[PDB]
């Protein structure tokens, strides 16, 4: 069916919970040995959501080269995103690392470092300019540069310098800081507004590294981004848009990481700002 009519053929019919319970009937299995290693036990942040073994992106380390973070690469779109939770204490500096080796301009964070008055990830960029960071671990130093605060989002240029070589790289970071500690916000423009923002950067791009995005797990918020974004590029390379199919292009992704759209809502939430989306690239 086409989008926008199945869309209030799901609402008439109040059946968000059982589309979405078949999309994780469906969903693929495969294995995630390296992340369940007990070393690796303090660098995850959630015990079920890990990495599948084919897709995480791999350190360039020889002690332990695992990182929660997962490859999405989209072949008809012509697009790849890194998946990611957000970073723990203990692992800020692997996060960095993973910017740096993967060749990335561009990181999009979709929470804030407290909601329901609990910690969701680490500060893990520096607040001032005069107060850069350095994680001894992996060698690298990080500054802000400058920072843009607009009533949805933030945007930050970051400096990260590789002490090893003294190479330095400009890194963008796209921060939306209004999604609401529960549930989906109640019209997608915002998201959308942000969603042209982080493409216009040319974060998305094929001359750049795959974008880093994340939330707290890095498959909800994290998934109804690169779901959006993919679904609106494959309706506009399309003879006809109305074949694109969420649904298809979901379970496309999920054999990438586990997980993505973590709730009903979400699932109609996604729906509905690729069909605001649409009409708004015309
Ligand atoms: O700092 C960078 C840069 C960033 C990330 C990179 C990179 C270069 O190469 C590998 O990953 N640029 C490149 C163009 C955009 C702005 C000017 C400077």
């Amino acid at each position: 069916m086409e989008m926008e009519k199945e869309f209030e053929q799901i609402d008439k019919s109040g059946s968000w919970a059982a589309i979405y319970q078949d999309i994780r009937h469906e969903a693929s299995d495969f294995p995630s040995r390296v992340a369940k290693l007990p070393k690796n036990k303090n660098r995850n942040r959630y015990r079920d959501v890990s990495p599948f073994d084919h897709s995480r992106i791999k350190l360039h380390q020889e002690d332990n080269d695992y990182i929660n973070a997962s490859l999405i690469k989209m072949e008809e779109a012509q697009r790849s995103y890194i998946l990611t939770q957000g970073p723990l204490p203990n692992t800020v500096g692997h996060f960095w690392e993973m910017v740096w080796e993967q060749k990335s301009r561009g990181v999009v964070m979709l929470n804030r470092v407290m909601e329901k008055g609990s910690l969701k990830c680490a500060q893990y960029w520096p607040q001032k300019e005069e107060k850069e960071m350095i994680f001894e671990d992996t060698n690298l130093k990080l500054t802000l540069i400058s920072e843009d605060i607009k009533s949805y989002y933030t945007v930050r240029q970051l400096e990260l310098e590789n002490l090893t070589t003294q190479e330095t790289r400009e890194i963008l970071h796209f921060h939306y800081t209004t999604w609401p500690d529960f549930g989906v916000p109640e019209s997608p423009a915002s998201f959308l507004n942000f969603l042209f923002k982080v493409r216009e950067s040319g974060s998305l791009s094929p001359e750049h590294g795959p974008v880093v995005v994340h939330c707290s797990a890095g498959i909800g918020r994290s998934g109804t981004f690169c779901l959006a974004d993919t679904c609106l590029l494959l309706m506009d390379k399309r003879k006809d848009p109305s074949s694109v199919d969420i649904k298809k292009v979901l379970l496309e992704m999920r054999k990438f990481r586990m997980g993505l759209i973590q709730t009903a809502d979400q699932l109609r939430f996604s729906y509905l700002a690729v069909i605001e989306g649409a009409k708004f690239i015309m």
